């Protein structure tokens, strides 16, 4: 039915007499209610068109250049310093540290039985005589660790240091660290020296000279505006992932290496077929690695019931089971759900495991942290998997690096690890204890469907590729036993591959680093992928920048493009926050902006929120309000020093990780905002009440109700929520907005705006915001209609509401939109706005209030 909206008269006027002032078309009334007239306004401003394929440049190492930071060495003796001056000295160090460190020399010994470090003169061949290579080898082998280390050295030891810097892409945060630790830690260091990473709003520079930076590939990507400056060596690895930034890349690299030949690249593969990665690149060379393998017993799911007696409480292929196994395995299989992954089986084959008598470690695949928290709670329920005979370790990229690195470390006699794994143990890393896997055959991918704007974070069928991959994880240490989870007629329908990223990610992120990097046409560029994105996510990737004006109709990048393209957040969030800037909150919306990068701060552990997290929210029906106040309250208890902050994150139950990386992030955000030209004083932190009236915090819902559209929803009792599609959908269990118990909430408006849109077994709306209907119909609405009396909003709602108020406040939203792309052409025109503009955002500052629409949040 249509929402009674109860907007006062005197705004009504004050709303017409700014359209007056902006000398603004209010669209009038139509003359048949049957023929209900478009209030949308037309863009009211736009950036001059401009002009319509480009190489990255590249250069080479030298002595008086921070390549890291991209800045001439003026200060200190390395400003002078000769070349070979540097190399002589580095060479020195290093030489003296081997003869001196025992600890040092036994971790080498280490290295040099390492599969890889036999093949060390041929890859390093390869290397001097071809602009680019594949190293080919199973996981384990070392090239990761060792091969960037082998060029170092190489250069090193030939008097050469200081020609040899080294970029190392990694498709995952956790590798990039990871590897940047453990290789510091090979060379008797910590990051900081000779090795450092670059992840997303986090880095620890290595040196300037003979040194490796491990990174994330969208960190490379950023800085590549003024091109590969001062690097050598471009390792490119895990290849064989298909991560989509590594895609996209190969096609940069590509041209990079056709132009400048000097360049070495270095690819790096699981045994997978290369044979495109190699034609890719003009039929480069292929270096194969390898050392022991042993044999692998596979069982399948058939096998695994039968071998453990196990009785439990797309066609389905756990109803298909051959003549050579027995009528209760067969029965037992048969009642078994393929979506879920059998954790009482997994339970009765780390049991089955122990009857063997040879002693190792249980790598577990579980595609995500819930099934493998699931699995955790299930196991240290029953006494037999205590401390006196299992250690069981959680690896999953969320927990932290300390946490990590125990899955390396040895257990005592007696006792047995197991690790609970997503697929970062497929092919990323080694666990060298493991002698059993037990596979549930499923990834984790986040699909994403534009058309309803619906994420999908899915539990899928694994490819014959990664059954093979995991099975290998066991035949490192001696002959190992692989556990598959699915039927042996489910595995003869598995997909050879899984699907590439490149064909399932949205691409506007790519779409803008093709713009700001001058590479040419998004299209014409992607048509150049080892394997093109499909037509569809092009034309949505340039949809979604024309419609943010990040493009001009020409397709060309505008000054607000410009800005977005150099904001490492998605585009709407940076355009938000450009809006926050001119309305002086941007401080409040980098800190929503950075946060949608991390997991939640609030250790909820699944459950309904408690009162403590509830508190943060104060009267605003707002996950986000409770966000920023959590922010507010941890950096006042942070004056009192680290232990008053660990103190406050525990006694609060928070991640006070996630609140110092999130904290950095928004600083990030700022610096990016600044070098623009927004002023300081649009940034700074303002403090705020989540109960009293506060105008600042009002805007903030204003400008996230267009962050997150169209993710709108409508309240109709209890946790359902109507979508913008007609469709139910219910409250996430983490919502402050969530009801606690029985007592159902009273919601002073039934609108909320949401992070995340859910698809499980139902659609769940994640990360919830009540807005008021002017919220709605200034930032979170595309298309409105009217009759005169009703208005219907992108087809899914209608407002009772004066047709001058609906029309008036979606000509605001385009007075708004004019005024952004004047913002961009010059940022510190908001420091002095003509008066016309001022009232524009006082108007909008007005319909932002709870009182505009007839709330009052301190009477319930
Ligand atoms: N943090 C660590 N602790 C212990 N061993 C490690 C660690 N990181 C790597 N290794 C070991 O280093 C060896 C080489 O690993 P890596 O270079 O990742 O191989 P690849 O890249 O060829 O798969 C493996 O035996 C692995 O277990
Ligand atoms: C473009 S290139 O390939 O030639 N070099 C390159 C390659 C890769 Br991967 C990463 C980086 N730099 C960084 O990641 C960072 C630099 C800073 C910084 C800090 C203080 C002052 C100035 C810059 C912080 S992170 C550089
Ligand atoms: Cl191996
Ligand atoms: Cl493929
Ligand atoms: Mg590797």
């Amino acid at each position: 039915e249509p929402y009674k909206v109860n907007l006062s008269q005197d705004l009504e006027h004050q709303l017409q007499n700014v359209i007056q002032e902006l000398n603004l078309e209010i669209v009038p009334p139509p003359e048949d209610p049957f023929l209900p007239v478009v209030l949308n306004l037309g863009k009211l401003a736009h950036f001059e068109p401009s002009q319509r394929i480009g190489v990255v440049p590249w250069s080479p190492p030298q002595s008086n250049w921070n390549p890291w930071t991209s800045s001439n060495i003026d200060e200190g003796p390395l400003a002078y310093a000769t070349p070979e001056q540097i190399s002589m000295d580095l060479k020195n160090e290093l030489m003296y540290q081997l003869e001196q460190d025992h600890d040092l020399q036994a971790i080498l010994q280490e290295r040099e039985l390492l599969p890889v470090k036999k093949f060390e003169s041929e890859i390093l061949e390869a290397i001097s005589q071809n602009s680019v290579i594949i190293i080919r080898g199973a996981t384990g082998c070392g090239k990761t660790t060792q091969v960037p280390q082998f060029i170092l050295d190489d250069f090193i030891q030939n008097d050469r240091a200081a020609e040899c810097n080294i970029v190392v892409t990694q498709p995952r945060r956790i590798s990039a660290v990871s590897v940047a630790e453990r290789v510091a830690y090979e060379r008797g260091e910590e990051p900081g020296k000779s090795c450092g990473y670059s992840v997303r709003f986090e880095s620890v520079l290595p040196r300037p000279h003979a040194s490796i930076m491990f990174c994330t590939v969208g960190v490379l990507l950023r800085k590549l505006e003024a091109g590969i400056r001062g690097i050598s060596h471009v390792i490119v690895d895990e290849i064989h992932e298909r991560d989509i930034n590594t895609d996209f890349l190969l096609v940069v690299l590509r041209d990079v290496v056709q132009a400048y030949p000097e360049v070495r690249i270095v690819l790096m593969s699981a045994t997978i077929d290369t044979s495109m990665f190699c034609e890719y690149f003009f039929n480069c060379p292929i270096i194969e690695v390898y050392g022991r393998t042993y044999p692998v017993q596979e069982y399948f799911l058939e096998d695994c019931i039968q071998m453990t007696h196990f009785v439990p409480p797309d066609a389905n292929c756990n109803l298909i089971c051959g003549d050579e196994y027995g009528p209760e395995t067969r029965m037992s299989m048969a009642q078994l759900n393929e979506k879920e992954t059998p954790f009482e089986l997994i339970e009765a084959l780390l049991k089955y495991i122990e009857t063997l008598n040879v002693p190792g470690a249980v790598l577990v695949f579980l595609p995500g942290w819930n099934l493998i928290y699931t699995m955790q709670k299930h196991l240290e329920m029953n006494p037999h998997f205590g401390s006196h005979r299992y250690q069981i370790l959680p690896l999953h990229s969320q927990i932290p690096r300390e946490e990590q690195r125990k899955v390396f470390d040895p257990v005592p006699s007696g006792v047995t690890k197991v690790i609970l794994s997503t697929n970062i143990a497929e092919t990323s890393i080694t666990i060298n204890d493991v002698v059993y896997v037990i596979d549930s055959c499923k990834q984790k991918v986040k699909l994403f469907t534009a058309h309803n704007n619906m994420t999908n974070y899915a539990t899928v069928w694994a490819s014959k590729t990664n059954l093979e991959q995991r099975k290998g994880r066991a035949g490192r240490v001696r002959p190992g036993f692989c556990f598959h989870l699915c039927s042996r007629a489910r595995f003869e329908r598995l997909e050879t591959h899984m699907t590439p990223e490149m064909f399932r990610t949205p691409l506007h992120e790519i779409a803008l680093s093709i713009k700001l990097l001058r590479l040419g046409g998004i299209g014409q560029f992607l048509a150049k992928a080892i394997e093109p994105p499909p037509l569809d996510a092009v034309i949505e990737a340039e949809h979604t920048l024309r419609e943010l004006d990040a493009l001009d109709a020409n397709d060309e990048l505008t000054p607000l493009g410009r800005i977005l393209a150099k904001l490492p957040i998605e585009p709407r969030f940076g355009k938000m926050m450009i809006m926050g800037c001119i309305f002086y909150v941007g401080d409040a919306v980098c800190t929503i902006s950075a946060a949608t990068c991390f997991p939640e701060p609030f250790i909820s552990e699944g459950k309904r929120l408690g009162y403590v997290h509830r508190n943060f929210a104060g009267n605003r029906f707002s996950d986000h309000v409770a966000l920023l106040s959590v922010f507010q309250a941890w950096d006042d208890a942070r004056m009192g020093g680290e232990e008053a902050e660990i103190r406050f994150c525990e006694h609060k139950r928070l991640n006070m990780a996630t609140l110092r990386m999130t904290w950095e992030a928004k600083v990030q955000l700022k610096e990016i905002l600044i070098n623009s030209g927004f002023p300081e004083d649009c940034l700074l932190t303002q403090v705020f009440t989540n109960t009293g009236p506060d105008n600042n915090l009002d805007v903030v819902i204003s400008l996230l109700a267009f962050g997150v559209y169209p993710n709108v929803c409508y309240h109709k009792e209890k946790r359902k929520i109507l979508t913008t599609e007609g469709r139910n959908a219910l409250i996430h269990k983490s919502s402050v907005n969530c009801p606690f118990s029985s007592q159902d909430m009273k919601y002073p408006s039934p609108f909320f705006v949401f992070g995340e849109k859910i698809r499980t077994r139902a659609i769940s709306a994640k990360g919830m915001t009540l807005v008021t209907p002017l919220q709605l119909l200034l930032f979170a609405s595309k298309k409105v209609q009217s009759d005169g009396q009703i208005v219907l909003v992108d087809d899914w709602i209608r407002l009772q509401i004066s047709h001058e108020a609906a029309a008036c406040i979606t000509a605001l939203r385009a007075a708004m939109e004019a005024l952004v792309v004047e913002v961009t052409k010059q940022p510190n025109i908001i420091s002095q706005l003509d008066p016309v503009n001022e009232h524009m955002l006082n108007m909008i500052r007005q319909i932002s209030r709870p009182s505009a629409a007839g709330i009052n949040l301190m009477i319930d």
